[PDB]
């Protein structure tokens, strides 16, 4: 009917990227065979990491180990359902957005402090996005959240096209770095775009099904494509990183 | 009754504080616009982290999301009831005393290996007061757990009045360092003192409202206060740290 | 019976690490009393957490805190039971591997993009492995998190076996790091055969209190046993290290 149609659409969003996932393990492991140890190796073990965190979390969807039903409180547009929250994701964009933000950072030979202040900031944003989506009581208090969210979100791409994007011009990757940090800044955007817009936030889309095949897309450019980015043009570079 | 003036206690003590975390939040951006970058502005950052971690913690405990009701074991002095606890500030303080960690670690100019394990070991004690705080099987965890955050604590210390103290004085924050590390040791010890004598330890206090309060007096010098310490000294002496 | 008989491997094999860890602990501390300031009282520190997460951990377990029954799904040898999981183990040895991560990491002087991957790379083996352990909808996810948490345990055993060890060797340490790494790879390799053999994989061992008790003994020599190798060798060799 149009259960079957949602079943449908989540069960294949979820395949598609355990999928796609561990393709890009496997040749992102290929790709590590023909690269000197060094920087190199090193943005290249981090960027493996990008594609391992990420089959995990979809394996945890799928398994309905990291999905469950919240409450939507009065005035939501789904108030008094039960919606299934996949809130596996935020868990885990906790621990795969800093992987992609310590290959960014050791592309552009950033300052470690610089590192740990995006990285916890980073955290800080997954996590309060969790609390946006498990918020039950209130209405308030998951805008709240979201709010608070957007503003680590905000300390995060300002250190990027800033700090690093200065470190990664006396470091010599300063043209790699912008092309990555307009496809980081370009498909984050679409995140907090896909819950605003989708059953969490607002619900002008009100499927399930729908906004997490929103997330599976971005989750394709945002890793495995950008992982891919990165780890041809710097077996392409060895020189300027080492 | 005493039911309205227990409640009231509660919310105020987490108003309070969701209030002036984001007041404090506004004024460290407004004082982030006048500091060079370097040294300065990572110190700025990280410190800007402490309040934005404080907000979503007090919004985290208001919206209920980090509050539960927990039985207390036999020989507890409120042994069999349900008492409301805040685990919440256990989880927060995981994510921001690092950030403060950080902030005393970038102006003395700790060695990493420092850092890592007083961050460490600072997550540790965090961790085990939840452990504490969760507890209900038998009272004897309740202080084991206790005693062992202590162990942690005792390690976070340590680092502090001896090798992080020495770093900063041949990084010239030598003087500032000796303030906020005094201004440390004395609140942080507060937090255990708070644990002990209020409802989840002896209970010597009773109400939940006095114990979230005491430890909502402490978060604004340990939190706000202690920040903007750091940044005004910051502001003024932005060649000493760089 | 044989429940008198199971209860009692259990509570022995949690008590005995309570005490052993604890005894740790005490030794390491006084230990410490003779060890110079700098690189050796790093390592220290960082060794003096490995016992410290490890008595929380078993107080955890001990305490009921962080044990629960797990369904086993179809196809399990103990498919429609109810095991007692003790996952406060895979929670616990996500911040305890590191400290030792960080230990040798230290000792062979790595570089530090190397050292987050690999604790990144841990920190995943580990979750999956929590992971592996709480799925009750279908066998197939219980070892696919299996696989995937090897994955991670192949690039934490890699960048040992090469960049860590390349590391030692040019920082002096190139010996000591040929035993704990040695070490490492011999202990480590026993926990997911433990659990593939175990109660949780394939049960061939069926008894709860048997696994436990197998990891238990692997606990004594990865945490104290190792731990106690490298503060020896340390406080002999204080002029290498530093
Ligand atoms: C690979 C996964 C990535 C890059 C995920 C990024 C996720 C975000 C940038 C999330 C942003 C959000 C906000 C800024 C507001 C609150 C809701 C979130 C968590 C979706
Ligand atoms: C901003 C929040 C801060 C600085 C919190 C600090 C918290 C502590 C120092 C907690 C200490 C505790 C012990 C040492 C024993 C167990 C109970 C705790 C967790 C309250
Ligand atoms: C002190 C505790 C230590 C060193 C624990 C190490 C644990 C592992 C190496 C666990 C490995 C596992 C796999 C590689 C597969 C999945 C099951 C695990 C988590 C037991
Ligand atoms: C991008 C942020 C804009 C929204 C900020 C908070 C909006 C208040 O909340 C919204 O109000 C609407 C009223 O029916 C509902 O349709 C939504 O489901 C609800 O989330
Ligand atoms: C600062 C640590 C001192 C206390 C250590 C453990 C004390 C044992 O526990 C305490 O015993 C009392 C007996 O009624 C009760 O009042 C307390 O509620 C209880 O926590
Ligand atoms: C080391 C990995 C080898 C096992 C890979 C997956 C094995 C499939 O699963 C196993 O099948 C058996 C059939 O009865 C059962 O005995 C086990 O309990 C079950 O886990
Ligand atoms: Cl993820
Ligand atoms: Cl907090
Ligand atoms: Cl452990």
């Amino acid at each position: 009917a149009a259960a079957v149609r949602e079943n449908a659409l989540l069960s294949s969003s979820l395949w598609v990227n355990v999928a796609l996932a561990g393709i890009a393990i496997l040749v992102f492991v290929y790709m590590g065979r023909t690269i000197r140890p060094g920087r190199p190796r090193l943005i290249w073990g981090a960027t493996l990491m990008i594609p391992l965190v990420s089959i995990s979390s979809y394996l945890g969807l799928l398994s309905g180990l990291t999905v469950g039903m919240i409450e939507m409180p009065a005035g939501h547009a789904l108030a008094g359902e039960m919606v299934r929250s996949q809130w596996g994701r935020y868990l885990t964009w906790a621990l795969s957005t800093p992987m992609i933000l310590l290959a960014l950072g050791l592309l552009a030979d950033v300052d470690l402090g610089s590192l740990f202040t995006v990285i916890a900031a980073d955290i800080g944003m997954c996590v309060t996005g969790l609390a946006a989506a498990m918020t039950t009581s209130a209405l308030l208090f998951r805008w709240a959240f979201y709010a608070i969210s957007c503003a680590f979100f905000v300390v995060v791409l300002s250190a990027l096209v800033t700090d690093w994007a200065a470190s990664a011009s006396s470091a010599g990757t300063a043209e790699i770095f912008d092309t990555l940090r307009v496809l980081t800044v370009v498909l984050w955007l679409g995140y907090p775009i896909v819950w605003a817009v989708g059953v969490e936030g607002l619900a002008l889309v009100q499927s399930v099904g729908v906004t997490s095949w929103a997330y599976s897309v971005l989750d394709v450019f945002a890793k495995y494509v950008f992982a891919f980015i990165l780890l041809r043009w710097v077996a392409n570079n060895e020189r300027t990183v080492a």
